[PDB]
């Protein structure tokens, strides 16, 4: 019910927002004119009522109209060439995005075809290390193969995750190199008419490779014990639809002989690393294996949110109005242990700031910041 959601926001906004180090981070240094003033924010505000292209001079100006309008949530928009709150005195054509965080959404729903425990915007713990997963592989990707430094992983606040790129020369990517990145990092097509949404070449690039390495450290507790995506016939057909037909009743006589998905997981190895693809040559390996470890396991991006310079995104430390939750930073140092159903709502913070310094210290939201300031102390040095 969002009609008591009025009276908590007006308290969260008052007393518990992080105001000093929101604008700390999109000031980005203060270097350069204008980067906070030209930032467009929206905000949602009761009936499903948002605004465009809302703007503010600094830190004070921010906080003053957060508290007047009270938003149910906020998104953040690019950086313009003029003032968002002026755009309609700018000549046209002149009033364009300029620069903005590379951001990446990643939808629970998105996985329900390869989920059994969960559908539509619900999750558990059983389907959460979809996440964990997404996380590790997009994460290793960016740091490692793209060589970005300054990354925000967030927790949407009902079915998954955003990251922020905040590096200098990320924020004024190009939509088309945007684009560029996410094909890049994809390898899961194809809507409800595509069976088998993976397809790999016989040589695989070393981002495959390392995010193959990466499922198969969780593959076993997630897909075979927690999915069971091998427990009956029911379930071990939606895999058999992933292979050659050639190889079916051999895998159907042998799933019926096993006791459970961690034995029948281990014949379709066997037997998928002995499918001849070219009879031409006499090749051999793991391309079905890595297949259906893909398309149940691999990252599944919300593309559209990524390709473009003027999209707006969620804000962190925005309430998410479905469930209550603040949208929290995740500490990259403990993804494994993220529990989203400890992240705290804007009821329970609000409730703990009055139970017997009157401000977020004094909550569960405390450890959250922690982790947003530790993101900005790297920016801090990255820019002296
Ligand atoms: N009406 C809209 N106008 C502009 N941008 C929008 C609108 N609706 C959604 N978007 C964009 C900005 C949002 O932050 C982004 C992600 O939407 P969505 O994934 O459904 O929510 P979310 O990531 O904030 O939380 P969650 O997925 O956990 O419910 O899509
Ligand atoms: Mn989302
Ligand atoms: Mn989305
Ligand atoms: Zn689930």
């Amino acid at each position: 019910d969002p009609t008591e959601l009025p009276e908590l926001l007006k308290l969260y906004y008052r007393r518990l927002f992080p105001y000093s180090q929101y604008y700390r981070w999109l000031n980005y240094g203060g270097v350069i004119k204008n980067y906070f003033q030209h930032r467009e924010f929206s905000f949602t505000l009761k009936d499903d009522i948002y605004i465009r292209y809302q703007s503010f001079n600094n830190q004070s100006d921010l906080e003053k109209e957060m508290q007047k309008m009270n938003p149910y949530k906020i998104d953040i928009g690019a950086v313009y060439s003029h003032r968002p709150n002026q755009h309609n005195t700018v000549k046209l054509g002149a009033f364009q995005a300029q620069e903005k965080e590379l951001v990446f959404d990643i939808d629970m729903t998105d996985y329900d075809d390869v989920r059994r425990c969960c559908s539509s915007a619900d999750i558990c713990p059983k389907c959460w290390t979809l996440m964990t997963m997404a996380i590790r592989i997009i994460d290793r990707a960016l740091k490692e193969d793209f060589g970005f430094k300054h990354r925000l992983w967030v927790y949407s606040g009902r079915r998954g995750v955003h990251c922020w790129v905040c590096d200098e020369s990320v924020r004024k990517l190009s939509s088309a190199v945007r684009s560029g990145i996410v094909e890049y990092l994809s390898l899961v097509k194809g809507g409800q008419d595509v069976k088998k949404k993976v397809h790999l070449s016989e040589k695989i690039h070393p981002f495959i490779r390392k995010s193959i390495n990466i499922i198969k450290k969780y593959f076993e507790e997630y897909a075979l014990v927690n999915q069971d995506i091998l427990e009956n016939k029911e379930s071990w057909d939606k895999i058999l639809a992933l292979v050659p037909e050639t190889i079916h009743d051999e895998l159907q006589q042998s799933f019926q002989k096993s006791h459970n998905s961690l034995q029948r997981w281990e014949h379709l190895k066997k037997v998928a690393s002995r499918y001849q693809n070219n009879i031409k040559n006499d090749k051999y390996g793991p391309w079905l294996e890595w297949e259906i470890m893909l398309q149940y396991c691999f990252p599944r991006l919300d593309i559209n949110v990524s390709k473009g310079i003027n999209h707006l995104l969620k804000s962190p430390f925005s309430v998410h109005p479905k469930t209550g939750r603040i949208s929290v930073p995740i500490d990259l140092q403990k993804v494994d242990q993220f529990d989203p159903f400890t992240v705290p709502t804007i009821s329970f913070i609000c409730r703990e700031l009055d139970a017997i310094t009157r401000d977020y210290k004094k909550t569960s939201l405390a450890p959250y910041v922690k982790v947003f300031e530790h993101f900005l102390e790297n920016l801090d040095k990255s820019r002296k």
